[PDB]
């Protein structure tokens, strides 16, 4: 019988398999693995998972000393209850892993932490330190809005803007007299990117990320969709595009990189 445990490691991936080879992977209901998972291959065939896509929440899917559970999704309704139900699927032993489902709206760390203590399995966790952190770092700034509004018409960047904030439009209306307001793209000569609080924070970052294009921006979702600004950071790991974050007070610098950086 194994002790069930969850013990968070500082050795390499490759030391970590003298105690266990098993790796416990997590993939959506199409059998994409979350990208946490996929930085545990080593050039392993992962054709295996693809082969009998879709699956069902909970399926398991093995080969070698790899096993995929498909676990379920915020998006699509999923609770800790349901991310449990489903680790329990997986066979009882010793696996190296990774925190699932911490990705924009996704699971919260001790939601994560609380499916692994319901199963009696014994797992070692490995860092997943935040892709290009060290980067997004660089660009957290604390201005004002009139500081941002000028950075971005003196450098061409996007500026993403939530509409539900009228002190903003105000200003926004004062300054370029017959800006055409409008939920999406608006480009004269300073271009914006409007958005509501309707509008799911993962949403935006999915667009913002598919324009690809500089940004000047507050961290998306803080006070507007109800979001603190530790919640609005979880999400801003997700933005790929380049990007200057402006913080509500320099205080708030430290602290908001401090999230940004976590693992
Ligand atoms: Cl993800
Ligand atoms: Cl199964
Ligand atoms: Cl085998
Ligand atoms: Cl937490
Ligand atoms: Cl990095
Ligand atoms: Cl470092
Ligand atoms: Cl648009
Ligand atoms: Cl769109
Ligand atoms: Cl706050």
């Amino acid at each position: 019988k194994i002790k069930a445990c969850i013990d968070e490691v500082t050795t390499t991936l490759e030391e970590t398999k003298f105690l266990t080879n098993k790796l416990l992977l997590f993939a959506d209901i199409n059998g994409k693995l979350y990208h946490d998972s996929q930085n545990m291959l080593r050039g392993e065939d992962m054709s295996f998972l693809e082969k009998d896509a879709p699956y069902m929440v909970g399926d398991v899917i093995t080969s070698g000393d790899i096993t995929c559970v498909v676990i379920p999704s915020k998006k699509a309704g999923g609770t800790t209850e349901m991310l449990s139900r489903a680790l329990k699927k997986v066979p009882v032993d010793e696996y190296i892993t990774t925190y699932p489902g911490q990705g924009c709206a996704g699971y919260t760390l001790e939601e994560a932490k609380t499916a692994l203590k319901k199963c009696k399995s014994a797992f070692y966790v490995l860092p997943s330190e935040a892709p290009n952190a060290k980067e997004e770092i660089l660009g957290t700034v604390s201005w004002n809005l009139r500081e941002m509004l000028a950075h971005a018409e003196e450098t061409r960047k996007l500026m993403p803007i939530c509409m539900d904030v009228r002190a903003i439009m105000a200003t926004i209306q004062r300054k370029y007299k017959g800006i055409k307001i409008q939920e999406g793209i608006v480009d004269y000569g300073v271009r914006f990117f409007f958005y509501t609080s309707k509008e799911p924070v993962a949403s935006i970052i999915t667009k913002l990320n598919s324009l690809n294009e500089p940004l000047v921006t507050m961290p998306i979702g803080y006070v507007t969709h109800g979001f603190n600004l530790e919640e609005a950071a979880r999400c801003m790991r997700s933005l790929k595009a380049p990007a200057v974050v402006s913080v509500s007070s320099p205080d708030a610098v430290t602290t908001y990189n401090g999230y940004l950086t976590s693992s």
